[PDB]
């Protein structure tokens, strides 16, 4: 029930945060993933936007990427499983279904300041990250 729910949500936002490409969110998006993701899932992440051929630097304003969630299932065992499309156009855009499944846990919240709190009040956190197409 609660944790469920609170699963699905966190699990919703990481996704969201995630899969998203939007130039003017990008950097909280990004810090978002990072507060959220083990060190290896961040830098696993984060070499999108890494070197000459960075999301950023090769789409600019000029490409959205927008998510939809379709349904989260946290299979209670650490692992939870988020079917979502993305869809994506040039500043009605091509449509593709996906299956994201995150291996997640939830740290202490007290080893964090109150700031990091704010952001992540229950210490979630992503230890793997790995979608595939539907
Ligand atoms: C083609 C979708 C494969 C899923 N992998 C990722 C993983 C992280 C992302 C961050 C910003 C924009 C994207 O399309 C991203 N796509």
């Amino acid at each position: 029930s609660y944790d469920t729910v609170m699963d699905k949500y966190w699990l919703s936002q990481y996704v969201i945060a995630r899969e998203t490409y939007d130039w003017y969110t990008l950097q909280k998006d990004y810090e978002t993933v990072g507060m959220l993701s083990s060190p290896s899932e961040g830098q696993s992440y984060a070499s999108q936007f890494q070197g000459d051929k960075a999301l950023d630097k090769q789409y600019g304003s000029n490409v959205r990427t927008s998510v939809t969630i379709v349904s989260i299932v946290p299979n209670g065992k650490g692992i939870g499983t988020v079917r979502f499309a993305k869809t994506t156009k040039r500043t009605d855009g091509e449509t593709t279904h996906w299956i994201a499944t995150i291996g997640y846990q939830y740290v202490n919240p007290s080893l964090m300041s109150e700031s990091a709190r704010l952001t992540n009040p229950l210490g979630f956190n992503v230890t793997s990250y790995r979608v595939d197409p539907e």
